């Protein structure tokens, strides 16, 4: 209504129900919009985000609609703090979900999680939109066990330099190809590399990549041409897919369309 653009939600339409924990921009809550519609509400900590830039980008992000992408419903702007309102994912972060041994996952379920992510990424690739921080920590799981990709592109608005400098203590070294670590060359193919690492995280039930190495050691290992190796739960064909994402030459890495085809082949065969 009157004082609101299409990207803007009236915070007075929110009912807060449960705390969901803290992320990098601060508190996240579960609530309802207009009494009925489940939402997640991110309260953006003052000084954590380039807010005017993020708000302009929210206009673009709201047009990205795919069933395996966590939907952005809008932003509560011109208040402190601002809120980001998104599709609620009742089973929480993928990384924590994988680490819960009670689930006793079959490998068919693990491949389905990879396929869910791959479908989201093929869609983003088709829109020339890079995620820029693909990892299990940035995927969520709904009440049906479907995995969706979250927070796509948001790293561009993070003001904490520890996160944004390749040398910063919070940079995602372990999800980065050599050309990112060496010269900050981001591309579709750096998303591809990250996706390979994410498949490794899924098949490793949420182990940290390069778990025995520091970030500095990881960067040296990768830059010298060495890689992660096969998780016990990955078949040879699954391992071949994740490994293909790690070619030293970025142009020899597959596209998300090719990865999706390869994943569906393995689903049929295995
Ligand atoms: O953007 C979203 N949607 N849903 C969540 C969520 C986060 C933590 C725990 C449970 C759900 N975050």
């Amino acid at each position: 209504g009157l004082g609101y653009g299409s990207w803007e939600i009236d915070p007075k339409d929110l009912t807060f129900l449960k705390e969901l924990g803290t992320g990098q921009f601060g508190v996240v809550k579960y609530g309802k919009w207009r009494g009925q519609y489940d939402v997640a509400i991110k309260m953006i900590k003052e000084g954590s985000m380039s807010e005017d830039e993020f708000i302009e980008e929210a206009k673009v992000m709201m047009n990205l609609s795919h069933e395996k992408l966590v939907q952005l419903y809008g932003v509560c702007t011109k208040q402190r703090p601002i809120f980001i309102i998104t599709e609620y994912m009742a089973n929480g972060c993928l990384l924590n979900y994988l680490r819960e041994m009670r689930h006793r996952f079959q490998t068919q379920q693990l491949l389905e999680m990879c396929k869910d992510v791959c479908e989201a990424m093929e869609y983003l690739e088709s829109k020339q939109f890079l995620h820029r921080d693909l990892a299990a920590r940035n995927c969520l799981v709904n009440d049906q066990g479907v995995v969706k990709v979250s927070d796509f592109g948001l790293s561009r608005y993070v003001l904490d330099d520890e996160y944004t400098s390749s040398v910063g203590s919070k940079f995602p070294v372990r999800w980065s190809p050599p050309e990112v670590l060496m010269y900050s060359k981001f591309s579709s193919k750096s998303d591809i590399w990250a996706f390979g690492v994410l498949m490794w995280e899924i098949y490793s039930l949420g182990k940290m990549p390069y778990e025995r190495f520091t970030n500095s050691e990881t960067a040296e290992h990768i830059a010298q041409g060495l890689r992660l190796y096969r998780p016990h739960l990955a078949s040879e064909k699954v391992y071949t897919i994740m490994y293909s994402c790690w070619h030293e030459k970025a142009d020899e890495r597959p596209t998300f369309k090719i990865l999706l085809s390869n994943i569906l082949d393995v689903m049929d065969e295995e």
